[PDB]
């Protein structure tokens, strides 16, 4: 029911953009797995509002938005095509699933990001239909991405102490992994904040790894300059430098809280108006 | 079971009646069978002021976490003065963590689910994800919504590679719906523990508002007591709160609530045998002879 | 199985038979595989009266356990004059945990559930949790309930890293439904272990009632023998219990049982060879009783 | 389970109803099926309580204590605390004879005998163990007269500690509470046999009330033991003087000296044996002797 | 693939060995446990390659080899039974592995020179199905050997602070080495260094036990021509009696190597062509002999 | 770790490389965690030509040790000419036991494990005694190996009843695997040591070849300086190696590299200097020697 | 976090390095410049001293550049600082921390010790390797004697198969690259021979001298309530003959504190106070 109508307001949204799909046939499947496809509106985090990952913005913009959106111009060698499996790991709560964010939101590409109880069936046999399913919509529907959220839990180190069903689906991906590589605009994405839990070979079928390490000094005053955008600060009595050097060790996300949550103590009695500037105080105060 | 149907549509109708504007809605049947963890206000009997020695940690909770969550209208001026999108009440047993849970539940007035790792886990492949897109699905559908997982540590514990794949596979569905891609609304994920350093470090992460439920001090000690021994027969002269409070060191609140049945049981003794055969004043000497100082 | 459905029909035949009330209220399939650890008082052959030297610690724990549980219209006039969460008897081995729990079964009006940690572990994903659930869902539906885990220090053991998955999660079910965000009503779970100090803080301070069942005292050793001694000839003028009771230094009550044992098959020891020859108990005096301890 | 683990279930089974034929109507489950391959027959053990020398008391005192409560409860049910024990412990130093008297027990007491090892117990399964050793008691109370045999036993009711696994330490809680704690069985006994006496945890050895000491021979001993054990053999009218092997053997325990009279045999033989292989004899004194150190 | 392929050679070649175990079926332990069977093509020594244990030699034959293997000759009197256990104790290098060898190799016995890699695991509770299952594999191949070389560490004494597998794993050990269920025909060997190191039943549960000592004079002259075999000598130069003397204090493997480092001299001449591509002395032996 | 199933990984295709026979041999998961410790060529600097004042025990390790392992066509005319089954490098520190094992494991063209005790320790129960027999079958497996134990007397203890018993049970598999009933192939085990007397006696006789890299003599501390001082411009009249080896009493290897290390720091110490803003000299050597 | 923010933050390169879990905890050691908050110039009466340490130490280590002409004027495997206990060695150590460049790891006896078997021997393996990834490295071993223990067969298997491991690490088969190790203690003869040639450049920080207990005495009560003219600061120092560095931080905080009595009670520090606290 809910999921019909999901399924089929995504369609809509992606005849819309994609007119190459007005003549683009649909079996049951891949019906039912277009419920994952997002598309750039509901998502509402850009490429702008991820600081201290400039660089790294500028190597993604290299090597996965544009050869999967302009392969004509990263076509001069054969070899310049875009690679099969991107891994932005790292430490959690730096970044990459913002990454993942803008990437949806900035590239032209679709954003099939399937969740794994999409694809986990209970019925035998099913579940390599959602994976079959999965693959084949994303080869059909050219532009796109699929985006494995915390690529550790599936293709995790494999033994016979796990199921038989999981081990069959590992091998399907790994099967029908082999041939996304030639297809053109397809491309396998896996954001983790752990990298042993990876398999082996799963992490040889992903030829490109993304460095989404703690942020630095510089990392931490850009994090907190695009954190604290669009809100009402002061002028003299507050400073980001000692701040950003004082919150040492601490992930954007730890900041993201760290913002948040200091600046209700800066507005406490300004809430207080209605529930009947920022100073350099408040953030150092919660630390 | 026919029973839990029941229980289901009994949640609905106490939602519905709590929000009208979550009528004309649908569930799938696993958010139908993830509604059966629902409670309700009339479920918990616990207030906010039932719970003593915490007063400035009740502020916290409320200013920092409750009032965001509720009220966007006088936070919208600001969009990063939102509600976190998790709460973590981890302390040593005793203290009156889940009685924070209980409080937030009752008079909070968001949509509570009450999750247990039964209700999570299932037999059958791949349900368990199911189970938790649902959780999660419900919790979008009824906008201002807290899950609380009591005993957060054992679901979220570190991951290893002797973990089930179930297991890891319902970890890193939890962390995919929790943050980044279709994120979620007015949801908050509270979990409460007694040893937070087993708890996964992305996990940890996704609970950044932490609040320290300690031991309570003489002045928190005195303050559960008088919690505790409200609606009791007091003594005028005889009885020294302060005393017991002092004596009591190390004590949690359960501690003193046992405390506070025993000296309460033999404080009525005289009472019960006249009554069972067919109150009396509390004093020291009956705190303190059940203390050992 | 065929067996254990039978086992679980005949139980809730009982529990209706001794509570009526309990007809209208029906159980999913869990707690259908819980019903078969009811334990009914026509199960247990032992009474209060079968406990001696314990008689203050079974007064301690009636006025504080029991009545309070199985009587709320006595101690409703307070809202601390409730029963305990839990209760632990904790102490040497041998010295009556078990007897008490057995006494409590048979004596008190609650519904025993004395629960074995075998079918509580399931070797399937998420069951046992299940199996917890449904355990704490039938203490609740039958009101007035005891839910027994002997040797329970191995069930809420200390938590640890190294614990499995299921028996982590086991553990955090149990404290969830034990003292969580649902209340139980009339619900007692009750422990009896030889090692509490193995037991999690957060266990412990779930079973708020400790009775500390510790080796017996001489006059207690007394009691124990003569409740033992009981429907027993024994003599009049030979026989002396108290001596043995000074003599028993450091025994428990399974050894005075054991002493007991030996001591009554040695004045059969004329009788029986009579008795297996055919296939009158000769007086017990303490002269049997002294030649098998060596004091 | 295994083809063949089945077919010895399905023998068991039919073995125990030909000896009881009011088991007929008994069933079973899965799990005490599993437990039903650890039955021991008469007709599996060779070995009777005459094959036992130096034992006489021990053997007396285990019958009158252990055999005859068990076995004839109508004798004894007279007086309450005329009962079986609920566990017996047979310990000492190895050799003296406790696996014979078990086996002794096995053949000729009359109680379903299950041998259970601790291979059939232990499960690399979650909680299989625990549903092993309570269809071993719900077993050995289905065949009412049972004894349960747990030989080196101290490995199983090892001392519980904080370093235990939690699969054991939970099976020794679960052992401990179906030995004895609600629902009593009814006429089980878990007979146990080790060597380490204080490696048993205090609530198991309370759970053996019953402990036989099986200690080293003495000289009379040694003699009742040397003369079991060359039972059935030539020996000698004159030259053999068993009490002189019996005082000269100190400290040897019974295993000690069936191995001396298996080397003393197999030099009496040596020339006998000599001629056969290419297609015995009067033991005497000097064969034992050669092969003694005094 | 690998193992599982050693287990179906190992099958193949008992099965070859002795018809009668074609009809017999294995649980998948028992399988595992067939992994470590030794067949005597494996082995390339034999009885006659140990020199100076003679004696020993034939007291491991008619005290132990022929009473297993030909219960025919000996059933007439129950007391001559093989031993069972068997316990090759010594200092290193006098040959207990060479003993071993030797009864895996001519003795008509199934070998199960079981180590202890293939014993414990990690899992709860397979160690002692493993043991379950090598005890009813040689009870299938009813003239088995189970060979356990450095019997100390397995049959070590036991204590409290051992581990609970271990502990468990040397229970089922006894019970099934000797308890109540009989073993036909089934024989447990080891050989260890540390005698002392092996518990008390365990050390009763191997009756019979031979001491693989130091050489002496003699049997060191037996060693010495057992290890020359094959070899030129000499005819004047070379004095077997007085290497012989002067090894004192010598093992089997102290004359292998000096043997060995003999012969790497007095071919060193011919190595030396045949690198870039002669009869042994009394003196050449002296030359690494320190009088 | 990722990079350690890498390093794995690396070991193998080198390993291929070296040997094209060596494709059709399958590895298990232990052997193939064992395989994260092999030391191929080129991971080592350091020859036989590197090693100074040792010319004799070089010649004696070659003709006793390489040739009879690495070339059996040669010694296949004699059966006593076989490689040992272990060899020992022992003698007090500084003397060049590990520059030997590492001119084996570059020069040899055996297939070196030089496993440590990390590798074979495991807290899992029975691991590390199945981490010992794939280390032994996968040098049975890559047929002429040498595994190196370096710090031998740690590994190979003497066995107490107070040992634990995980390292007791792996010293007994280590023993057995090393010459119990199934013989090896062309698998030595050399060992490095400072304390020969902490071995076992049983890991003793299963190490026969015993090498003592002593301390230096006159001759070989000047061998040691000559090799040392290599690719280092002397003096070419004021220099005298012969007195600084003889100065240098009771000096080892390394000692005598320390040595070497402060004479041509402070030579050069002046162009350095005027680097930021040399005949080196007997004076300088003699400086730091007393 | 901290401490591998400010490794990443002193050098980028080291952020592409990969790690383990026991290189994470060996990460919980390592100690980073912020912490340290004493300098070179905080150590006085030993300038030959750190200047020998300097030129032998740092410089051939930090800068291989200007050190490439030979091999031989590489940085040494191991550096020892013994002496009378109490005389300056863990300041050297630390200020070489501060201002050397180089990453300072830091580790003790009881963060290498785990409870389960084998692991300390992975934690070692890790250190190692840790310190091989991030190459400009030192680890840093506090009172030696009691880690680097003379080998015995008394030792305990798991603290000799420790040992063992370090020295197959520190000097053995693939050499550790730019791994440095500064080693501190007071007693020498404590440590193993072979542990001993592993830090083949020893440092003797002996009791001061008089004109070094001068030095030390400057350096410390530099910026204080020294008097103008009524100081002999050679006679102090002549009077504490054989007088730990230790010694005087307790002789000028005693003469210090006395000399802040009237200001406790509310440059007046002379010779006669430091002469009261001194025979
Ligand atoms: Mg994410
Ligand atoms: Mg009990
Ligand atoms: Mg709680
Ligand atoms: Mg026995
Ligand atoms: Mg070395
Ligand atoms: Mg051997
Ligand atoms: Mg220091």
């Amino acid at each position: 029911r809910e999921s019909k109508a999901k399924q089929s307001l995504q369609w809509e949204k992606l005849v819309k953009r994609s007119p190459a799909l007005a003549e683009v046939t649909l079996d049951a499947y891949e019906r039912t797995i277009l419920s994952s496809i997002v598309t750039p509106d509901e998502i509402n985090i850009t490429f702008q509002d991820i600081g201290g990952l400039d660089p790294l913005i500028s190597d993604l913009h290299e090597s996965v938005i544009y050869p999967l959106m302009m392969p004509e111009v990263y076509s001069n060698s054969p070899l310049l095509q875009a690679p099969s499996g991107v891994l932005l790991y790292g430490p959690p709560g730096c970044g990459k699933t913002m990454l993942a964010k803008a990437l949806a939101k900035e590239s032209g590409a679709n954003f099939i990001s399937i969740r794994m109880s999409s694809i986990m069936d209970k019925w035998y046999g099913e579940s390599n239909k959602i994976v079959d399913a999965m693959f084949s919509l994303a080869n059909k529907l050219q532009p796109c991405i699929i985006f494995i959220d915390q690529i550790d839990s599936f293709l995790r180190e494999r033994s016979s102490t796990d199921h038989e069903v999981t081990a069959t689906l590992k091998a399907e991906f790994m099967t029908l992994w082999d041939g996304l590589l030639n297809n053109g605009r397809v491309m396998i994405i896996g954001a983790t904040n752990r990298i042993n839990d990876i398999d082996d070979a799963f992490l040889r079928r992903l030829p490109k790894r993304f460095l989404v390490s703690l942020p630095g000094s510089d990392q931490r005053y850009k994090i907190l300059s695009v954190l604290l955008k669009d809100t009402k600060l002061d002028e003299d009595e507050f400073d980001l430098q000692l701040i950003a050097d004082n919150t040492k060790g601490f992930s954007g996300s730890d900041l993201k809280e760290l913002c948040r949550e200091a600046a209700l103590d800066a507005a406490k009695e300004y809430i207080k108006q209605k529930r009947q500037p920022l100073k350099t105080k408040d953030f150092t105060k919660k630390l």
